[PDB]
């Protein structure tokens, strides 16, 4: 049985197709939800999920949280480094990457990659499908933010090999929201609007859909855009008051900041439907009390240029599908942040008052539409028929003369694609050529993501310009980038190997990272 599993930024939800129904599964606490958290006792044990987030604000440098906002991520990245301000726990560079060190008891010191650690939660995840089920997991489909970059997903997937999962399929966010929208829906054919706001990243998605039929014509995000912004600016406005009013710079305390947090998330929520929040900490630094009362007012004065940032990628989406607001037959909230009346209003008043879907838990429709994609790739016959057309989120592009962005691949492609063009040498017996790959939508690749690196190799002496090597360029079904070469010249044809810069987990790193985490 393929289980389909939301790896969430702040929560993960593992789900399973079964007699004709989505079932969300319980975990051990019988919640239908689990913390992405992982935390390391002084007494050497590794706890996972509530117990881990339980234990925070004791133990906070060595409890993990937030690694979706790290995965598949670069050390001078610059969401890392401001994140790094409100996170407990050591985080270092190791292979041009964020690394999370932490104390694992009798003074031991230990360090993961952001990809270990999302393998212990979807471990967890795997674990609590084995005991309803009562058998072996092998496969799963496991969702990724529309917006997710190349290494983001590639690192998703590693996640899932270390954890001893076959990831069949990744799936983006929307998609599967749109599919718990929409699956047995016998309607004409619909622009549906998916609007994804959770605890990390922001995603918005415009798809048509026609009796089982669906098509991603334009997705726009923002990766580093969620709930826990939202938490992290009334987390610095009270900081930074602290030390106006008393002189003391709480920013170094882990057990003050992350005790802020706690009372930032619980007031966030109240919120939602109160106008008035009271923050209350005993003990906040140095012994000595923290109360704050925090209005609704001053939460969305706080957070309002993010809160309006969000219509953004939605007019983006509007321009590159060709469509007016009026077009658009359904909008769909999905993300636990869509629950902020200033995001319902501001979206509500973007397409002139249209209402969204109801009969839609934003918190478990991404979970709900990955478990029936799931049983429809396990070849299930009590499922609907489903076909899906998903597109790359991001331009592929190589780099020429003058740092210009050329275009290869273009933003909004159906997947499985593939883009072919011939690579020549510049000086006589050249033995490698270099192809910088760029992600982005900029016309200079300064301005873009490098994606990676790729040197031709092994081209056989010869006069500048005479090889002609047939380089190949294929984003697979999962959004992931192969690149290939072959010699087109004419006579002896030579093999062509490819390096590249992207530093991939190997298989033998894999293999020590599944042998390091059976230690706990
Ligand atoms: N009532 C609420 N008001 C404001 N924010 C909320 C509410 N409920 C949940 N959230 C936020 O939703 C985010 C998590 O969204 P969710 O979709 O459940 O999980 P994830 O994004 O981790 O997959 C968190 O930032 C959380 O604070």
């Amino acid at each position: 049985t393929v289980v389909g599993i939301d790896l969430g930024t702040t929560y993960s939800c593992v789900g399973v197709f079964k007699n004709g129904r989505v079932e969300i599964i319980a975990n051990d606490q019988g919640n239908r939800i689990t913390p992405s958290y992982v935390a390391f006792t002084p007494e050497g044990e590794r706890l996972i999920g509530d117990a881990a987030k339980n234990q925070l604000t004791s133990n906070p440098e060595n409890t993990v949280f937030d690694a979706k906002r790290l995965i598949g991520r670069t050390w001078n990245d610059p969401s890392v480094q401001q994140d790094i301000k409100f996170l407990p726990f050591k985080v270092v560079e190791k292979k041009t990457k964020p690394y999370i060190q932490v104390d694992i008891g009798g003074g031991q010191t230990k360090t993961f990659a952001p990809e270990e650690i999302s393998a212990m939660v979807l471990t967890k995840m795997k674990e609590t499908a084995e005991a309803y089920l009562g058998k072996k997991v092998t496969h799963a489909v496991v969702t990724v933010p529309a917006y997710f970059n190349d290494a983001q997903r590639q690192a998703t997937k590693d996640a899932g090999t270390i954890a001893g999962l076959n990831v069949m399929r990744i799936i983006n966010e929307p998609t599967a929201a749109a599919i718990a929208y929409g699956l047995d829906k016998r309607e004409g054919e619909k622009n549906i609007l998916v609007f994804d706001l959770g605890g990390g990243a922001f995603d918005v998605s415009l798809l048509t859909i026609d009796n089982g039929v669906f098509e991603v014509v334009a997705t726009n995000g923002d990766t580093h855009l969620g709930g826990e912004d939202f938490d992290q600016r009334v987390m610095e406005h009270f900081i930074k008051l602290y030390k106006k009013k008393t002189g003391k710079d709480v920013r170094k305390d882990n057990r003050a900041v992350q005790k802020l947090r706690r009372e930032v998330e619980k007031a966030k929520r109240a919120l939602s439907s109160q106008h008035q929040a009271r923050i209350e900490i005993e003990s906040f630094f140095e012994g000595e009390d923290f109360s704050e009362t925090l209005t609704r007012a001053k939460f969305e004065e706080l957070n309002m240029d993010l809160f309006r940032s969000t219509m953004k990628p939605v007019q983006k989406v509007l321009e590159d599908s060709d469509l007016k607001k009026s077009d658009i037959d359904e909008i769909v909230l999905v993300g636990g942040s869509t629950r902020i009346p200033k995001i319902q209003q501001l979206v509500k008043e973007f397409f002139n008052g249209k209402e969204p879907s109801r009969g839609i838990n934003p918190d478990e429709a991404v979970a709900y539409g990955a478990a029936v994609q799931a049983g429809v790739l396990s070849g299930d016959q009590d499922t609907g028929d489903l076909v899906l057309l998903d597109v790359c989120p991001l331009t592929l592009g190589i780099e020429t003369v003058g740092g210009v962005m050329t275009k290869l691949i273009p933003r909004n492609t159906v997947v499985p694609t593939k883009k072919s063009q011939i690579f020549s040498t510049a000086s006589d017996n050249q033995p490698t050529v270099t192809i910088k790959v760029y992600e982005g939508e900029r016309p200079l690749t300064k301005d873009n993501h490098l994606l990676g690196t790729f040197d031709l190799t092994g081209i056989p002496p010869a006069p500048r310009g005479v090889p002609q090597i047939e380089v190949t360029f294929e984003i697979d079904v999962n959004g992931i980038l192969r690149v290939t070469a072959e010699d087109k010249g004419t006579g002896n044809k030579n093999k062509i190997t490819i390096t590249n810069d992207q530093n991939r987990l190997t298989p033998e790193e894999i293999e020590r990272m599944v042998n390091d985490a059976e230690k706990f």
